[PDB]
DNA sequence: ACCGGAAGT
DNA sequence: CACTTCCGGT
């Protein structure tokens, strides 16, 4: 599993919301308990060392790959890139 | 908090 | 590999 498809489990299931939730349509999400969402996806992971600077790392290097953006000025609070997910499980499936 | 290089796994 | 670790810097 991977983080970005971690993020949307959490976030499909809208009884997680005490630690994160979908913030206005669309992709837009904050993690309103950022260091319980990291002691999950540590737990998850199996490394329990992780925590919201190493999370938020892993965040950052989907800036580049088209996966995930800052929403800028807001708290923990992340963009999906729906288009460029897209375009890799579609790249992804017609490679192979 | 957030960025991003650099090296590790 | 897709992160994790560490950290200086803003």
């Amino acid at each position: 599993i991977q983080l970005w498809q971690f993020l949307l489990e959490l976030l499909s299931d809208s009884s997680n919301s005490s630690c994160i939730t979908w913030e206005g349509t669309n992709g837009e999400f904050k993690m309103t308990d950022p260091d319980e969402v990291a002691r999950r996806w540590g737990e998850r992971k199996s490394k329990p060392n992780m925590n919201y600077d190493k999370l938020s790392r892993a965040l950052r290097y989907y800036y580049d790959k088209n996966i995930m953006t800052k929403v800028h000025g807001k708290r923990y609070a992340y963009k999906f890139d729906f288009h460029g997910i897209a375009q890799a499980l579609l790249e992804h499936h017609h490679h192979h």
